[PDB]
């Protein structure tokens, strides 16, 4: 048995006195709390147990159920340099000393065959009294052979004569541009750029604000100043967007424009549709207006691209199998290629060289071009190909084209003419979309949504720029060197409806269906249709609300430390 | 024909002789630039045409091609009322007022099952002699028809006494409580809501700072302020984050803990991660820093849940299929469920009542409930089941447990013992998880990336509240009204290592791998461990920036307008 002050709980434990009808079952077998004394309230109310209240007497048997269990009726009424060398050996050009008995053995014994590089004879000869320009080398023999500075190597067709070697016969020799000299290079900087040099090596960088990543989610398209890895809220409350392009201020506001496509879905077709995008820091929550263009009969648009010289917007939809262009007020449809296409990915278009490009991803993957009126089509790869979500052209680099590709899951370039292939990225994980500035490599991870960054030669590591959600579906640059604002526009006013660009000069074009008259080939049968503009947007500087005054006219107002109309000067 | 001044292109158009030589490709025909004389640079400095460039003579014929082209090297040198009853008519059941005639002529023409209430025939009688208890009408020819006064439903045995309704058992009739009373109700808002109402009725305002929303995705987790609409950052650059569940404010410091489960990704182990959130609104200017509890074996942690009154942490397996426990600090880990379980989901705790609640997404779905120490187990729902990934228990009405499936997509409720089930929400587009709080339910649609709201009782609409992401996997409200804090720990102290709760007490418990010592209950063979402190957290509020010294302690840059060693003093 327990002590005085302990209670026997019926399995053997003994708990202390104090805890015994506590309110808390203490001990296995509930003894502990049973046989508690009674909830007594007081007299002349009942108290229904399952509440605790103590109701009036007069409500019991009364046919009432009063408290929730009903007691009152159912329970009362119940590195070092270059090593030198005696005369008996000889410097080649590769970075040894070669003894010069295995010189004019003819074997190449310093792997470049500088021992060999043609050696000479003659009874009148002697190496220094006049054979090549820079340096010849004698043995004791009567033979003799030159060598040429680093820089040059001796001519193919004249073992005795050196020539200089074009540094830019190699891809990744400079930033920007290569320049050649006899014996020498430079990788001067073009117009805009800056020379800098980096810790990995030599590096050209922009100038003006730092680039912008504008990325499209399906629901969304966010901003990404890039020099503050801070994001800004920009277009939403859209939905099944999947690729945008932009042109870059068209009318000198400060405010340039960025098209976007959206996806048909169910009965409801897709649109193109066309927003301001402020150049400036003003990232704040701003409303944002859309205007769609008109286009109809939109089922997939997969590829947009702008021309920001010609002011067309050139498109394809991989369900309809066509590449179209239209006016950027959407004026004046015109088919371009009907024919040969199963799923056109995406587009890209040059108008400097007045040349476009596209992909099929189909039964036949392919990369194609032609001339930006449709004229001049032919292929560029069909080997090794699989899926080619998207291609970006480097303007900056002989106008070469990179593209990517999620079933090699490789990132590959390209001449305009389809020569000088070269494999780029490995390993990519599943490379969606791309773009290519200053240098930098962006692709975007389509099966994880991570942007990755590297050097668009392909000779560093990859980088992690950031991480969103799968909905990611392409990365865009947007910047104002990404493409040249400054190319000229080569339309002399002489077409009617549309005047496309091809290789110098332009062409005249008609809207779809309608045709010239009497081959005119200037003047088509179509009526023409007036230019269609955009309301003003909100260009409010350093963070000011917007708001519409009676006249609907976007005026706004911000904190009184910047003024103006627009919130611009301090 | 053309004009003197006029160019002709071959096809037979007449063009500006100005475009002749300008540069550009005018005409269909290349004919308006082909015989071009180029342009003229200056006497013995050769003009290479590929670059636009002139060259001095002795460069050219070097045999090295200066220009890309090389050809200086080869050519060159070549209602109101709702008609309410008078005495002519009959009241019927509660108010079918059609003409007096059909008083008990023993024919139910009503067609509620009401026309004849008394109707004991006999010509001399009034109940006004107290035959029957109110509200009579005079029977023709049997003295009384008695049909209930409003509030009240007639007894079976003596229908002349009439009982009164029980208003607070019918669903949906009040957001928070009732009181019945005779032939009436009231009902009233519990401790920590305000009474108010909307355009609707009636509504319960919890105290306080408005709730939050947390949402956790693979990479991050997000807050959200219901009543403010905007994001904040909280907790980064995580990976695969599953399920989550808080303490609200244990210290007292202002700063509750988020306990989130980590998936097992490639061949590596998961884990459960804790760390501290501000109660108070504050972003990017604390650091977060969180501490992973060390449970080895963890693969796929779907179910976590937080018992705040007896400070365990409860978490399902669905890869171990069984349902484990431990302390806030990872400290005796001990298995609770282990046998007749497929994949445990969602897990949910009621320590007042002492039941905790888990859910099987198994070839054969279930739904469960038994005691926390383990015992007790019993199926609640297993009849017309399908993928119930959620569960959330409403505290306040009668401790009612929801889930929400994915194959039938419905949202239900059932009581705690198993009765009354209800269909609250149906065509919920599969949602994924739950939680109530005040008046309204909250549940993801997973697909859409949708976060949804309701009614709780399943009347009105539905509404978009916001949309995340596909990578959405869950939605928890944030407050402090979630979880009673004033719930009382049962456990006094002695039991070594875990003092698990059970219905009205506790129950000590050994670790895994451990058993009792013979002959005792409340301490086991194993031995202890020292609890495991948090780091210090960065309270820093009014956007001050944390900041760590040589010590590596948390103190406030604190911003202007506010002082005291973080910012606690306006
Ligand atoms: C992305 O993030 C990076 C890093 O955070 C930002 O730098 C970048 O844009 C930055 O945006 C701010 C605000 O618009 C710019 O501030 C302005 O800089 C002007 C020029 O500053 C000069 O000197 C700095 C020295 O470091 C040099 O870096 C700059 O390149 C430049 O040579 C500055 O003059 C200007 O104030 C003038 O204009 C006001 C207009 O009202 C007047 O009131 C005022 O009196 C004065 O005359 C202002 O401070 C910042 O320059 C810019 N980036 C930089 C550092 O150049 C972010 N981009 C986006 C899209 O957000
Ligand atoms: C989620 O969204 C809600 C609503 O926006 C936020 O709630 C706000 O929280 C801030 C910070 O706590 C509140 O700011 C402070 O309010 C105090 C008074 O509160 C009452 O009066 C305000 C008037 O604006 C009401 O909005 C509020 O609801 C109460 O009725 C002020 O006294 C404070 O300033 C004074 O005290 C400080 C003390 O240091 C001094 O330094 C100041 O000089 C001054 O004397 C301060 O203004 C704000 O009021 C709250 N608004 C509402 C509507 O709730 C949540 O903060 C946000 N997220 C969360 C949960 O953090
Ligand atoms: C963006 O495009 C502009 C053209 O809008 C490029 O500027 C011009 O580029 C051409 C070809 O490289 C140069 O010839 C131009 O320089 C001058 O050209 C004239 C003939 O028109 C010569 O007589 C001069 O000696 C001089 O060479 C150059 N300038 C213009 C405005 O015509 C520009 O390079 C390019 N920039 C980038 C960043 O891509
Ligand atoms: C959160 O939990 C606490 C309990 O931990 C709840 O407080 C409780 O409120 C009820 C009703 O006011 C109290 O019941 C009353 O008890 C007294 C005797 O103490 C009795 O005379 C009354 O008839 C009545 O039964 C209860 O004592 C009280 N508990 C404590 C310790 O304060 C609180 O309501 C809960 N909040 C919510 C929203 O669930
Ligand atoms: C070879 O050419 C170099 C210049 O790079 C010159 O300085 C050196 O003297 C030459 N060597 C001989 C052996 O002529
Ligand atoms: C009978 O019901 C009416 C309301 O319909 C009420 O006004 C009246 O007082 C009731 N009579 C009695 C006897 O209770
Ligand atoms: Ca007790
Ligand atoms: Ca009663
Ligand atoms: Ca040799
Ligand atoms: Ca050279
Ligand atoms: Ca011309
Ligand atoms: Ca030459
Ligand atoms: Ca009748
Ligand atoms: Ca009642």
């Amino acid at each position: 048995e327990c002590g005085s002050g302990n209670f026997r709980c019926d399995n053997g434990y003994c708990i202390p006195a104090s805890w015994r009808c506590d309110g808390t079952r203490d001990c296995l077998d509930d003894t502990d709390e049973i046989g508690c004394p009674p909830r007594s309230c007081e007299s002349g109310l009942f108290l229904c147990p399952a509440e605790g209240t103590c109701i009036p007497s007069s409500w019991v048997c009364d046919e009432d159920k009063d408290c929730s269990d009903g007691a009152d009726e159912q329970q009362n009424c119940a590195k070092p340099t270059h090593k030198p060398c005696t005369d008996t050996e000889y410097k080649c050009s590769n970075g040894n000393c070669i003894s010069q008995h295995y010189v004019c053995d003819n074997v190449n014994d310093c792997g470049d065959l500088s021992d060999e590089t043609g050696c000479n004879l003659g009874d009148n000869r002697t190496c220094a009294e006049n054979i090549c320009e820079q340096n010849c080398t004698q043995l004791s023999s009567g033979g003799f052979i030159c060598s040429c500075r680093p820089g040059f190597k001796p001519s193919t067709l004249d073992k005795n004569s050196c020539q200089d070697i074009n540094e830019c016969e190699e891809f990744g020799i400079c930033p920007q541009s290569c320049r050649n000299s006899k014996g020498s290079y430079e990788c001067f900087c073009v117009d805009g750029f800056k020379s800098m040099s980096t810790h990995y090596g030599e590096r050209c960088a922009a100038d003006g604000s730092p680039p912008l990543l504008l990325l499209p989610e399906n629901v969304r398209i966010r901003k990404y100043n890039t020099s503050s890895e801070k994001f800004s809220e920009y277009l939403e409350e859209e939905e099944h967007i999947q690729t945008i392009d932009y042109d870059w201020d068209p009318e000198h506001i400060g405010l340039s424009v960025v098209y976007y496509t959206v996806l048909a879905q169910g009965s409801q077709f897709g649109a193109i549709k066309r927003a301001y995008i402020p150049n400036f820091e003003s990232g704040s929550n701003n409303p944002i207006r859309e205007v769609d263009l008109g286009l109809k009969y939109l089922m997939q648009p997969d590829g947009l691209a702008v021309d920001w010289v010609g002011r067309h917007i050139y498109w394809s939809d991989a369900k309809s199998q066509r590449i179209e262009v239209a006016t950027l007020d959407g004026r004046y449809r015109k088919w371009l290629i009907t024919t040969q296409l199963d799923q056109p990915a995406a587009i890209a278009v040059n108008p400097k060289l007045g040349l476009m490009f596209w992909t099929d991803q189909g039964k036949q993957p392919k990369i194609e071009s032609a001339w930006m009126n449709g004229e001049h089509r032919s292929v560029l790869v069909s080997e090794n190909l699989g899926w080619p979500n998207g291609l970006s052209i480097d303007y900056l680099n002989d106008d070469r084209v990179y593209w990517s590709d999620s079933k090699e899951d490789v990132i590959e370039a390209i001449k305009y003419d389809g020569t000088d292939r070269r494999l780029i990225i490995n390993e990519a994980m599943k490379p969606f979309s791309l773009d290519i500035f200053e240098d930098k490599l962006y692709w975007v991870a389509k099966e994880k949504g991570e942007v990755w960054r590297q050097n668009k030669f392909g000779k560093e590591n990859k980088e992690k720029v950031l991480v969103v959600n799968p909905w990611l579906t392409q990365v865009r640059i947007f910047h104002q060197l990404r493409y040249n604002q400054s190319v000229s526009n080569p339309c002399k006013q002489v077409c009617s409806h549309l005047c496309l660009l091809r290789p110098g000069g332009y062409s005249c074009a008609c809207p779809q269906g309608s045709d010239f008259v009497t081959g005119s080939t200037v003047q088509c049968d179509a009526a023409s249709e007036l230019p269609v503009t955009m309301p003003p947007p909100c260009r409010c500087m350093h963070g000011g609300n917007c708001y519409f005054d009676e006249n609907e006219l976007p005026k706004c107002k911000c904190s009184s430390g910047y003024s103006g109309e627009y919130c611009e000067v301090g």
